[PDB]
């Protein structure tokens, strides 16, 4: 009848915005305590403050920049001492940062696999304790469409998003004796506040390609992430959940 | 916060028995109106009244032989007398016609192919009606592990699970402008009174396959279509949810 | 360097289009080739001209994949006139597009028929040889929209995903006697079928369509010594 | 029938296992062979054996894929030897094999590094006479556990994963000039590395492990004509 999650502590990477943002609300709206994170302390304590006074939840928020080692494990040590543990972690944490390929910086190369994939490896180590302890845990990659068809510009980002699949393969392979389900989710497109600085051209041209004819919402998105995070997916682990209108 | 069904109509073929009894219960446990479909309609009707008296929701059963055209049109006109129409189907109905490849009959092969993609195009032909007119519906197409790796001694019955696979990203395409969500279900090794029959050691070497280490229940399946039917749902179409432990 | 001198090919299908195509490449590689085609008539003109052109040994056999009738004749026509068949192409194959809210039940069970049905029965028919000597092809042309879906193309698209599944478990069961088992899926190629039509163009990278011989090439690389590895495998 | 006279082909870590035997099998259809490994000397030497045995023009250099500075040198060195490159095998690439719970920071970054960024780099530098004469070919060498999962190599799947994205979207990019991007996905394959450990040839239906040659086989034809019309794809 119904998904709840309360007594459950869920960490959602970069969600002070967008799809983080909306997964996190999602997550608290079932009764989840949240923890928020952002490149910005300041930002991630705001939101979670703002999603404890929407839905009543524990929620803290955290200082966590991908690109530094540092700033994750100072991140966890904080996390530690607000909560017992983690139950499910949600790594939607990630960068673009889109050249055409022999247009591309070996920094535009190095940070995009930096964030989405070396951040993802340490983000999900650090959040295993009490998943392998209990066991019980779900652990949640957010992929891209992308990852799959490529995409012109986004070599970077697609070699991340389809690596992000093998990284979602072999530790659910690895966890499931330990019944920690990991999972990924791979959007199509979706729209966010940022979809409103493209062209209406562009923007139809995009939504030309979904046989939906719309784009996704981010409580969409979220809502299949509540859904690997709940008791109607224990049977499902080193899968991927394509979440984009028929595109894919 | 919980997932209703209520006042929709589900159609479940093959649901006097193991995995599609078990879709139809969880339907009927968020409150859907059930239709239950067997090839004797003294059993199905048995069923529905066990449904019923369970969750205490509208259930009917009708007679509905997947190998005849005549039997499931004939279905149809019961059913379109007791409902206004079908909000959701759950194409589960299969059968196997297990043969080495060189040892197989023709009517082995097109039995196999009679039900499992003739049948499920005959019913969901027969089901789209209410679905197109309102702008909601949901399919559901029970596909297989098999369908996807291969599978010694099923040719037969691969050949129709990854068939399902082009049926529903076709289907979904034609219907994604009038909403209505065409997906599949891939469960892996699932256990079912049936499972009874096998050797304690080749049952053990089928588990020795699975990562979670462990064969899945109906209800675990049941709990992946549920999700499918529900509003957690609405971006995905032409999808196929893998639900096997991690096998594949 | 790929020879199949020795070889014999059956290509159904192949009077015309991406089935002529394959069967003229495997001929050009030195096989002998059986050439099958609704009409015997025409198959056997196709290989009439295809044993010119090359100077290969070739059969033509009238072959409706729909009858079983006619497939079981047109294999005791083939075993009277090779010792038995090396390679196999399942290539036959037809379309009836519609969209499913249009689709009747003929529309469906005719592609499934000839498509999955019809495969079926040509490759019980062709693998005597194969296992006997422990080495043998079978190619399964299947499609992009086997993949994809295709609006207008339910049936189709459940034919050609369909023998993904046939190609993978045929070729679990048939590892052990080395013989592969393997899928070609061709995307939008250019045939006299293309005629009576830049956009399905645009969706292709290379901004062109293929050509039947490009397929070709593909099939005759399965058939070789370099894919002596690969089964169970589709090659898009 | 398959020729590569007056081609040029990168071979990354081709001093030994499958890396060497792609580069034998270029050379064998007459390929000028770029052979590259951390030691210098010993990709020299391997470059002068392959030489002596298929009568090719060949050229060793040091790169080390975890070096930016190692790869500019190499290139610097190779552009004064060949006129550019038309062919590259993307074949280098490492394990740090460690459960995940036992994976140290560094046991993941050098994998990525070398496996992906490397990748990127030699890839980047490898493509200039390709785009000016609108064809070449860029093979990248995945593997199996890449769509699987392995245990104990969460690292080197997440790498064998991350090409197949590098692929497809290279692929798309540069498709309008006709330069085609693959992956190969091997299997388990007997190499100078196996006779260090029945059990996974039991997860084999051919019940045998492919040679580094018949890898190198698949390679070949997707640098040949034969494979004009494939790109953005990968062959198990």
């Amino acid at each position: 009848m119904e998904i709840k999650l309360q007594g459950k502590v869920s960490l959602v990477t970069g969600s002070t915005r967008g799809i983080g943002r909306a997964i996190a609300e999602k997550l608290a709206s079932a009764g989840s305590t949240v923890i928020i994170t952002g490149t910005s302390g300041e930002r991630a304590k705001a939101v979670a403050e703002e999603i404890a006074n929407k839905y009543g939840v524990k929620a803290h928020g955290v200082e966590m920049n991908l690109l530094s080692e540092e700033s994750i494990n100072k991140a966890f040590e904080e996390i530690y001492n607000l909560v017992d543990g983690i139950d499910i972690l949600v790594n939607n944490a990630g960068i673009t940062r889109d050249k055409l390929f022999l247009r591309m910086s070996l920094l535009d190369w190095e940070e995009v696999l930096k964030v989405n994939l070396t951040g993802t490896f340490l983000v999900t180590q650090n959040s295993l304790r009490k998943m392998i302890k209990q066991r019980w845990g779900r652990i949640v990659n957010i992929s891209s469409v992308v990852g799959f068809t490529g995409n012109v510009g986004q070599v970077n980002y697609s070699t991340t998003k389809a690596g992000l699949i093998g990284f979602t393969k072999s530790l659910a392979k690895e966890l499931a004796p330990r019944n920690v389900l990991v999972n990924a989710v791979a959007p199509g497109f979706i729209e966010t506040d940022m979809t409103a600085v493209l062209s209406e051209e562009i923007k139809q041209k995009y939504k030309e390609q979904i046989p939906l004819g719309r784009f996704g919402s981010p409580e969409e998105v979220a809502n299949v992430v509540l859904f690997l995070c709940s008791e109607l997916a224990s049977y499902i682990t080193g899968e991927v959940i394509h979440v984009n209108g028929g595109m894919f």
